[PDB]
């Protein structure tokens, strides 16, 4: 409608942990993540903390998980389908070699320019091809354009969450053979674990339901392997077979 | 301990999640973890479950995460320090490729032997070579004999827990530069988190103080990078750098 939308003020969940306590959060936080964090990651965190939309920044110690994961396999071309203020973005681009190539899409720049500025005083500016556009006509496209040779070794899906069963049909096809497919928030703030959870804002809702069926199809996909981590707000690792 | 020591009806911690809900570990665990998990490693479970030692056993979901990070590693030479009924043992074995060997260390052989049915079911005894034996002998002989082309690309530790700033100063030398190294437990039950913590049986309150100190030193130590994931009991992956 032509009125304001709803605002992270208007959720249930953003006060909600999936670990024991704050306490062991914040353990993890002050002794393992930001001793090791980036300079410009630690800004760029500090500045979203305080936007209208912080409890969607990916969490800090998610944040350094995914770094390693990209070193492990030795990534060299990604995808990120949601990138807010960059914290995502700006840890692959770190992660990566320096010939590293992403492409990141999102449909709001005016978010992605909150973060540029980190990006660039951390000289990783150069790695990162920013698409302000809906993801799913994108990935469309690249299916027709792209070809064996250009295909990612990495996807970090973090956008809008009742597409990720759509992002996913188009993503086992975009990533190579034995690439990585990595679904941010997949355990919703626990309530996966509920056939009925209440007093969750409409579109609190909406991703209960979708993530319960992208939890089942991930599970049941003869494309990828996967594995589910209880880190961040959960996520689901897949890596294609064929 | 296993290893050695007192009983498990003795420790006060055993029935203690570091996720605050158990309707949510039971759901990653049917959801995502029960359906892909190879049946000798079911009935692996299922047996251990039973054992007088069962607390020791690493958790499934956790089981998944180390096969995903082994793939897509392409982790060839592996290294296990703790075996005990062999769950993570199996997993890195059906993970490897055909030709893919591990090094596996525990004191105790009669643990090793109520899991061995279920590895050679499932067709990979033949990449494993099990040493009975404490673990701290092996690799300071290990470090006498170790050529550089045969340095392991990833290590897997989870035996005895006051022990692995040890095992550490002689793993950062018996793994390639760029392999990885995954200290199990590290989060402890979730005890890390608090300077005291009553009510704990003495070797408990020995492992809180000693990943208390784990913690720290890898969180300093420039020659690895870090990410601790909490999923299990918590878990550290280091990455050699030099
Ligand atoms: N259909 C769509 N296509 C592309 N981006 C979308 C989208 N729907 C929502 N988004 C964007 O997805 C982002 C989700 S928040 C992303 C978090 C970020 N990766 C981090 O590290 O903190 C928002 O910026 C939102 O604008
Ligand atoms: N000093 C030592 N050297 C080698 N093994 C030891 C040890 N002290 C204890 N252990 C063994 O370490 C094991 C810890 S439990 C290991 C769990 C196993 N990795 C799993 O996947 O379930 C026990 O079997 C114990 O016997
Ligand atoms: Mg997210
Ligand atoms: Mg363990």
């Amino acid at each position: 409608g032509p009125g304001m939308g709803a605002s992270q003020d208007d959720y249930a969940l953003i006060h909600k942990n999936i670990l024991h306590s704050e306490d062991l959060l914040k353990y993890i936080l002050e002794t393992s993540v930001y001793p090791r964090e980036h300079e410009q990651l630690k800004g760029l965190r500090e500045v979203t903390e305080k936007h209208e939309w912080s409890s969607a920044l990916v969490a800090a110690d998610e944040g350094l998980f995914l770094s390693m994961l990209l070193k492990l396999m030795n990534a060299k071309r990604t995808i990120e389908i949601g990138v807010y203020t960059g914290y995502s973005l700006l840890t692959t681009a770190l992660a990566l070699p320096e010939d590293g190539k992403i492409t990141a899409i999102d449909v709001n720049k005016s978010y992605f320019e909150i973060g540029l500025p980190f990006i660039q005083k951390a000289g990783v500016e150069h790695k990162i091809n920013f698409i302000e556009s809906e993801a799913l006509p994108v990935l469309d496209q690249m299916l027709q354009e792209m070809k064996e040779e250009d295909l990612y070794d990495f996807a970090f899906v973090d956008a809008d969450k009742p597409n990720y069963a759509n992002y996913h049909e188009r993503l086992v096809k975009l990533v190579r053979v034995g690439g990585a497919i990595v679904y941010d928030n997949t355990l919703w703030f626990g309530t996966v674990a509920f056939p009925e959870y209440p007093g969750l804002h409409p579109e609190e809702e909406e991703c209960r339901v979708s993530f319960r069926n992208l939890n089942k199809l991930l599970a049941a996909d003869p494309r990828v392997e996967i594995s589910q981590v209880s880190i961040g707000d959960g996520l689901t690792i897949c890596r294609r077979l064929y």
